[PDB]
């Protein structure tokens, strides 16, 4: 999928972790946000499509979907082990890493 | 796209990054390696048919595909930074995330 | 040695990053974080005087320092790779791990 | 607190996890190699006494500590959640880490 259809999966999903009330609906929806920034990976974004794929720019974007990503790694072993509440904070300290990347690039 | 093909591709990098003439040929290589992970993690192995998908056994399978590429993370960082060699030396250690896998689920 | 001293010395290096120059100044104030981060692990905060060691509150309070070490760890492969101004972006980015343990602990 | 005393407490610690009976005594050996890699940092082993504080060789033996512990991370996660066997066997790929640094600087 394209980078703003993936965008939305991110987005969605982060509201689905904050209203959930158990251990399954809390892992599917960071499961579905680990799929959706490891396939946003390979986007070029508009404000960087006069770069080349080499340039300082587009490998501190690319850097941010491995941030993301091992951050949801952390957050899955605390859903999966009685801590819910504590995978739901995780989760909403995701947004540093999603306003960093949109401060310099969306 | 299925898990035999998947391998070949983690195989053929591995052997890739052993020979390799300079940085650019080992960040190419452990990023490709990257891309077959992420995709791997999806499959349900011969040796796991019959177990649930939320079994124990199903889990640890997973979470070795996340192991992978939390090492590759790391790795990718020394090639870009003039440190080839000792990136060579971090694709070797992979080999044990690799068999402790294999031992228990091929 | 106390909680308090360990705190000023993380907030006094985040100013010296910020204000930096080269790289060198980074890698030195990133390494003085790492070591006040690992005294103030071993620390019982005020208001978990009352609770056990093996809590559920305990076990949260000392997993915001291993997460704060892991950040630290990222940023110093971008400082010693001549990845300045992607280091001082990192470094603002740990006010979220600061401002969380803070909410819940402080 | 020398390397000689550090190493020790990595090798009586990592015993214990093989043949341990419950997840509290997997947690107190994991918890102890955390503190003594931390402490192992800070060393010159004898074999780069004439190098440079700051040599290539320098910044990989200080690297090893670093990877060790958080692998030691991943695995606490394991033995607090019920999954005592899979934190051994976690235990198990350690070595791997240990024997790659012996190679190059023991
Ligand atoms: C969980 C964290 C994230 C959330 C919730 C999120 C959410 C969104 C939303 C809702 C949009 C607007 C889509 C629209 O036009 O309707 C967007 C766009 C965008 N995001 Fe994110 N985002 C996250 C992380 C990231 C990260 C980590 C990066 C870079 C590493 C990033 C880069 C962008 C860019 C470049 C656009 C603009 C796309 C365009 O205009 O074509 N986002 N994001
Ligand atoms: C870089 C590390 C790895 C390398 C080089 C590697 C290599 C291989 C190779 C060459 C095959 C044979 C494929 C064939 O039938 O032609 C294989 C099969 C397999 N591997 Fe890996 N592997 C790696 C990591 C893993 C990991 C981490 C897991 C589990 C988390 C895993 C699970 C399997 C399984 C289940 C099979 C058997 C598939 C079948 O019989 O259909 N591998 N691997
Ligand atoms: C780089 C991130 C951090 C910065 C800049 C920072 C800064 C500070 C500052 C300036 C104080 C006030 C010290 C005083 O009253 O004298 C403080 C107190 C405190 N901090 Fe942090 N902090 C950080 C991370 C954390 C983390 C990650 C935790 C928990 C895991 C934490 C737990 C506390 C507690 C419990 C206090 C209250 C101490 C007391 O009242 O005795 N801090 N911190
Ligand atoms: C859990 C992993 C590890 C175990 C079980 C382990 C165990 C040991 C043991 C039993 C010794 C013998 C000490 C003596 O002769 O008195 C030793 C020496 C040594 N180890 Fe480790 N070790 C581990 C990890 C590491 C790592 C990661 C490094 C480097 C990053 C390292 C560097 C050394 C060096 C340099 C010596 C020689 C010290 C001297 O001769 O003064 N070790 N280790
Ligand atoms: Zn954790
Ligand atoms: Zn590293
Ligand atoms: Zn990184
Ligand atoms: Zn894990």
């Amino acid at each position: 999928a394209d980078l703003e259809d993936n965008m939305e999966t991110l987005n969605d999903n982060l509201k689905v972790i904050e209203k959930a009330d158990n251990a399954a609906q809390v892992k599917d929806a960071l499961t579905k946000m680990a799929a959706a920034a490891a396939d946003a990976w390979s986007a070029t974004p508009p404000k960087l499509e006069d770069k080349s794929p080499d340039s300082p720019e587009m490998h501190d974007f690319r850097h941010g979907f491995w941030i993301l990503i091992g951050q949801i790694h952390d957050a899955l072993h605390l859903a999966n082990c009685g801590k819910v509440k504590e995978a739901q904070a995780a989760a909403e300290q995701l947004k540093c890493t999603c306003n960093a990347c949109h401060q310099k690039y969306r």
